């Protein structure tokens, strides 16, 4: 019935893009399902949210037959929906971790760019090829990408549509760790789950908001967050051995 | 060559305008005459029906930077006037509707490299020597070496390169994010360029605007802008035709 | 005292000295660091170099101190960290951190406000403090991404991953790795050869580029460039060609 | 059951949703229960086929501010949690597709007034008593009294009003830019509201987005954004029809 | 002259001022594409001239009633976008000019026309001026800064109110909001204000203008740093040094 | 230094207020280098005292006519830059102070002196005040924020107009533009406003001041996030808790 599944592994909610017969390409139905499952994942008592694809591939990008059906109005409406999910990923109290494999491209990869962390399987094919069919970006491929890789790499990747392997994407900053085995990805995710929730939440907020202000203001904010952590029971317990 | 006399040449290669800094006897170092010629040739390239603009140097080198006899002649007023001219060309590169691609080779230093930092894309021949050495003679930057550089390589590398004047090889510059591709052959650079020329003009223009303006706003605002550009692409015939295989 | 000040040619050398606790930063150390940093600024040295005594740069904030905080005293600690970080960023002189052994958390984060980071080959570099519930000591969330990008910043801070020196270099968190102290001093000495005003303006433009749009920043860079031509040291450096 | 005890009512008045803060025995002071009810009613108003949302208070007063007994019960954790809830409702007001219009009267102060500062438009009855007095009891701001207020009245007035807690009459508030229109009669307020209802929905929505995001970016970027929105309006049937009298 | 072509924008000179006149009075100087192209053109000529300020006004009773409504009604999204890029481009040239630009508002001064004037450095209004942005009524958000420049002049609340309601202001009301800088009951008094600006050293007005504009794109400290640098560079300017010479020694 | 000797800047105490007095009345309290150095010293002293606010005014009839024009006339670019860095530094210490700073304007209140006051949190004006930035007449862009702080007080249009024209305002006019916050016909009434500010908890005023200042360096959401965090930290402050104690339980 559903093009996005929600599952559970330990302390992680696991969201799975499930349309493998079309390389998990994102259409309107998938987008609506992704928003619904992402809500469910946020309300659960899990500590992180992991996003991946079903089968061999993460996602080949936006559905091209859908793209080809758009006029300006319906295109704008599609992008508002993309933006909204990307924003919910960025504003989430929980860390969001994308697990990339096989095809990881375009609009799908761009949603992963809003995630906190990207881990790639060694077989991953990563890139933003949609300029070839006249599209600028699915969801941050022009305005979030450069914060990950720099101004020059962002333009190059978006204009050329170059496909990267996993090590090349890591060396640019587009991916944070490469693993040859799924268990090793879960080990990294599980280690993140050990950290206090409020701590991760504040780390995430300060990182995000660093892009919207000058340094001093950002440092002021980071200090205030640090201070509020001392009202949190989980943080105080994590420190109690040294009390 | 008797017929090679102006300080910047303009040429064409298919869908690319090709702008060539031509003062090889001085390692294509930038003086005022060169700057004026570069602004002129850049306008010509923008008005032509080419799809991209490529900037390089004549001979073995891209450019060794600002002309040092010119720098040594400056007082504060004439120095300010020079930098306004550098800033203006840099800005025309960034605001251009067309993608601008710098093709670096041999010496690619200082002011010249810094102009290339405003380009959209930097491709380096394997023999390229890349750096900003002008702090050694007391200069902060020619044209973005302090305020554009860190958007390419990060805060730490920017300060280190600008302060130390360290010379990089092509792979090192690539690993820092200062260069986007290294090639051992000119033909391979042209292949990358020609592949960019296949993409719809309006698409590349919008990609360029959104990337540029991402540095002047918060994320949400930038995302809103990216979405609006996406939407406007559906008014463009070249985009629509690129999508037509899949229509219906 | 827990921070020493020394001189090495044209460089002021500030040494975090509490090796029995891996040069971990407590309040007393912070107060000493502020005092020594002032002294280093007033001296006729051209750069300021910060390192640790013995094998390690610094393991981070003192954990017993952290554990004693409530929200008010935590805020007060962070204001002090912020203030020293800000003085490092606003200094007329370049500040260069020389990392070795343990170089972590709050200590590393102070080094992230420095202009340049050089690492000895044995350095262990990271921000592990999320493990004990801390977001950041001093810019580990808001400065770090300006060095390494949004994705690496989140990953390092959340995971607490410990990096070796080459790994830190490849991310942009460190600028040069050397297997010998003499090679670090050669880099430092080369920086000392540049005109003072030049370095001060480079630092000033880089740091402010994060607080404005490009055109404004380019306008500012041009104005600094112009004011350099009122500086005797700059004019001298150009005189061979005049 | 639930109807008798809601602290925020929702009503409908032509093309306007009307949200009414209803706790008059405590001068419509905002407690947690009121905040939860306001969030709910605001959602309902957004989903209805009304064109604007109007917010006011029941009886003589708009609101005297945050409930002081509640403030006095807070520690840092519960204070943070309260402000996150204030922030969230303020943010929904600013991000709403529909214009939001605050109708001030009698006491219009502190946290309540500050919510109204996130609205698009403030209209004041002539009897309104307006200010941010909460610094007297050690509070910086309820909901934008420090960070939104200066965008309305300027840096100087914001500091002065927030530090001094000065009480304003309606004309004084208008002259500062804190209020947009003063009326001696409720009917005149509704005439202004009804006129806003006549404008095409998409147009008002875009005006609102451009104004809000103009505070997060430089001019050129904002001008680019305004132009894109202007262009997208020509896909909207209501806009097209509004222009049709002049077609050809 | 068998090839004579008329112009919708005229340029004149009035001492140290270039004077640019929107001239389509039969349509209330409403801005169409041809007018836009002529404005861009005349504005370049005015910048080239040795004049010290540029003044913009309308021919006859009115400054401008706004964008041409028949033109608006002919647009689709592509042609609308192309029109706004042209508006943006002229507004930007006004803001980046080395010379102060002064708009002289009278009669109908509205919509797109008024919005161009909002990019000018100074607005002076004749007493008969009818000032506002009414175009929301016909579904338009803004002609040229009516949403994003307007709040920098009048504040967030006034901007939304004026743009949403389409309220028409009289000249004093517009002055009190900050939308206009001075109101005069006759043209000679406007020229006296313009002449007073022409007395100041060029480089000084230029640097004032740049720092004000860029103050909206950065934090305070950065802006203060920039203001200081400009201050310093003024001491390389002959006109500034002469203005100070009475007090030398 | 001692009470019976005259100095260019005096420091006094008036209840819970430190009172800093620019004292060179024979030159209309015009700011020279010696005055600047003294102002920085006296400002430090005022910050370290256990007073709750800092008030800045001038001796005698005037606040300050501006920068000393003979000094301006002696500058070259290097010494001008060095002067402005000192002005910037005192302006910044006023804006970063934990204590509210209140300028009390009277008679001539202009140029560099007025511009320092523009960095203050609050400006109160005696009814006789003559207020403006006339220094463009002698080729100067601004003394200390007259281009980059002014528009945050009065808007983009009024800033350019005031700075370019050099127009002199009366107190009511300045108030209506937002350049001044209150006008009083009596000094006692100014002190009543000041003393009322002294009743508020210190930490509260400090946080109000920080949030306002940092609202100019970020988008709204971020600023709202910051305001909420400050709010929360106030509940660790004894003086705030005491102020709320009447209503506890
Ligand atoms: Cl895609
Ligand atoms: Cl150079
Ligand atoms: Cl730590
Ligand atoms: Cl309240
Ligand atoms: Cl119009
Ligand atoms: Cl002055």
């Amino acid at each position: 019935s559903m093009l996005v599944e929600i599952e559970r592994r330990g302390d992680a909610s696991l969201i799975v893009l499930s349309r493998p017969e079309k390389l998990n390409a994102i259409n309107l139905e998938m987008l609506a399902d992704l928003a619904d499952q992402f809500s469910k994942a946020e309300k659960e008592d899990t500590r992180v949210i992991v996003i991946t694809g079903y089968g061999k591939n993460f996602s080949a990008g936006a559905d091209i037959n859908m793209l080809a059906s758009f006029d300006p109005a319906s295109a704008y409406s599609f992008r508002l929906k993309m933006n909204s999910i990307a924003q919910r990923i960025r504003k989430s109290d929980k860390p969001v971790i994308a697990l990339l494999k096989g095809y990881s491209m375009g609009g799908g990869l761009e949603l992963a760019e809003s995630a906190d962390i990207r881990i790639a399987m060694s077989d991953a094919v990563i890139g933003q090829p949609e300029s070839s069919i006249g599209i600028n970006a699915g969801a941050g491929g022009n305005v979030i990408l450069p914060k990950l890789v720099g101004r020059g790499s962002a333009a190059y990747l978006a204009m050329s549509g170059k496909k990267l392997n996993a090590q090349e994407a890591m060396a640019l900053g587009l991916v944070d760790e490469v693993v040859d085995d799924e268990a090793k990805a879960w080990k990294i995710i599980d280690d993140i789950c050990k950290k206090p929730k409020k701590t991760l939440q504040f780390i995430k907020r300060a990182i995000n908001s660093s892009y919207d202000m000058g340094l001093e203001s950002a440092m002021d904010q980071e200090a205030l967050y640090f201070s509020l952590l001392f009202t949190d029971p989980e943080v105080l317990d994590a420190l109690s051995k040294w009390r």
